[PDB]
């Protein structure tokens, strides 16, 4: 079976945005794990998971294999390789967390759905930086509803 190493696990403030409504959820438990298998073949995956301590139905995840990361790096225009990606993402999440109490946060973590409702469609986890001139999106990840593993 795959063994997991937790690289990040904490409550994060999340702005959930649907077509006609936006809600701030403060009890979102976000984790980043490195999962590995050694036999018969050595393989590493990065798993990103969002759960909600106060809502058992809210679940999103993304599994990124070390071989699938080169596509994501290109799609997102990233400068980091697979092994450097967790620390880049964690540093952004720490900046989001440090701005949790601000009325106008400099860094925001948001989950955006193009639908009017949260459903079985993917939603986009964005890290946005705010400033007087314009908003910058540092990262967008397409998360799937549900958990990475059954139940």
């Amino acid at each position: 079976g795959p063994m997991s190493q937790v690289l990040f696990h904490q409550l994060v403030p999340l702005q959930v945005k649907c077509k006609d409504c936006e809600e701030r959820r403060v009890s979102i438990r976000m984790s980043i794990e490195l999962q590995s298998v050694s036999n018969p073949v050595h393989r590493k995956d990065l798993v990103i998971r969002l759960t909600d301590d106060t809502d058992p139905f809210f679940l999103y995840n993304l599994v990124i294999s070390e071989e699938d990361f080169q596509s994501l790096k290109f799609q997102q225009g990233l400068l980091v390789d697979f092994l450097a990606f967790p620390q880049k993402f964690i540093d952004l999440l720490q900046q989001c967390t440090q701005e949790h109490a601000k009325e106008i946060p400099r860094f925001l973590l948001q989950l955006v759905s193009p639908a009017a409702i949260l459903d079985n469609s993917p939603a986009f986890l964005n890290v946005v930086e705010t400033n007087p001139e314009k908003h910058l999106t540092h990262l967008s990840l397409k998360l799937l509803p549900g958990n990475d593993v059954e139940i």
